[PDB]
């Protein structure tokens, strides 16, 4: 029960939601159907709740790990574009949105972390991770801080527990192996420990979330953060004179970042797929379209390779995707949902002391393989 004639859209609130809205207004103002841009929270547990019910948005917007699960569920129509306008977007973004070999979702852009450093606090960032300590106790000093980033979502620490080994699923023929995870390796309790420790030593605290690492930052107190494109415009509008670099290295080992594929998904239940079709493949996935998203919040490497064209030239997506290159693309299955819960718990029990950094992680490799 979703009202034809209309296009209802789904972004989440820390992406160019206004941006988005202007592209779908000069979409109307030449198509008659007007299209709604919402950011619901917690969109992307709720969207599998009424779109089971034949409800929701007409398209939904994502990182592509939530789509294969979306995918087994029936919710997703099966995308079909064509060769030619497949050939517009980078082959490795088709990739991570096929679901079974069909494809399930139109890639947007792609995602990586980097280290964010205020240039006159600290005009040549730290190499590695393990400097850290030392250059927080000159800050302190000074009274400010070397690094807040959001300790709260397993996101931001996974470049840490991933650089020296942990990892999700072992990819083994083209199949991921969902029994073999590595969340509980040596590698994965090396990188937990180091940011335990961190905090144990005070130079970081176990309750920092998204805001509190984004104001200390965009206020100056603090010399570094960990964050996507997306929270450029803010740091833009504060004026710190920032620069965006790869992320430091943990035992001599790259940082790891979980790479992500902005995509849009079409509701199963959506009698406006063609309209959706016409929509993303006729004015977002454009240079004008992007543009205007990009100007609302930086979407990152873009996935279409003409504006990508345009953007490579900007430092911080040169970095973005340095960063995505040490790093690697998620998976899609469904299992990537249980993944994440038990890593989040597992990160807030360990930094919290609740648990041991070694019975936090076994809990979570036990919850994550039945
Ligand atoms: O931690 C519980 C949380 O896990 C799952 O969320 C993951 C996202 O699915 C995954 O894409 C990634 O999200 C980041 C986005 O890609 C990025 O664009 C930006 O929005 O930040 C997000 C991190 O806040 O990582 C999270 C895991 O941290 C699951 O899908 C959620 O329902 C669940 O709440």
């Amino acid at each position: 029960k979703i009202e034809e004639g209309k296009l209802v859209i789904w972004i989440n609130g820390d992406k160019g939601y206004n941006g988005l809205a202007e592209v779908g207004k000069k979409f109307e103002k030449d198509t008659g159907i007007k299209v709604t841009v919402e950011h619901p929270d917690k969109l992307e547990e709720k969207f599998p709740q009424v779109a089971a019910t034949g409800d929701g948005p007409d398209i939904i917007f994502w990182a592509h790990d939530r789509f294969g699960g979306y995918a087994q569920s029936g919710l997703l129509a099966e995308i079909t574009p064509d060769k030619a306008f497949q050939d517009k977007l980078y082959p490795f973004t088709w990739d991570a949105v096929r679901y079974n070999g069909k494809l399930i979702a139109y890639p947007i852009a792609v995602e990586a972390l980097s280290l964010i450093y205020n240039k006159d606090l600290l005009p040549n960032p730290p190499k590695t991770w393990e400097e850290i300590p030392a250059l927080d106790k000159e800050l302190k000093a000074k009274g400010k801080s070397a690094l807040m980033f959001n300790l709260q979502e397993p996101y931001f620490t996974w470049p840490l527990i991933a650089a020296d080994g942990g990892y999700a699923f072992k990819y083994e023929n083209g199949k991921y192996d969902i029994k073999d995870v590595g969340v509980d390796n040596a590698g994965a309790k090396a990188g937990l420990t180091f940011l335990v420790d961190l905090i144990k030593n005070k130079h970081m605290n176990a309750d920092t979330d998204y805001s509190i690492a984004e104001a200390a930052f965009n206020k100056g107190e603090t010399a570094m953060t960990i964050n996507g494109p997306w929270a450029w415009s803010n740091i833009d509008t504060s004026k710190v004179n920032y620069g965006v670099t790869v992320l430091p290295t943990f035992k001599g080992q790259p940082s790891k970042p979980f790479v992500g594929v902005l995509s849009a998904g079409i509701n199963a239940a959506s009698p406006n797929k063609e309209l959706a079709k016409e929509f993303l493949e006729n004015y977002l996935l454009t240079d004008e379209g992007l543009e205007a998203v990009n100007k609302d919040k930086p979407l990152g490497a873009v996935a279409l390779k003409s504006y990508e064209e345009e953007l490579a030239k900007d430092p911080r997506i040169a970095a973005t995707m340095e960063n995505a290159q040490k790093g690697e693309i998620m998976p899609n299955i469904p299992q990537m949902s249980a993944f994440w819960y038990a890593v989040r718990t597992a990160v807030i029990n360990a930094a919290s002391g609740r648990q041991t950094v070694d019975e936090a992680l076994k809990d979570a490799q036990t919850r994550i393989t039945k």
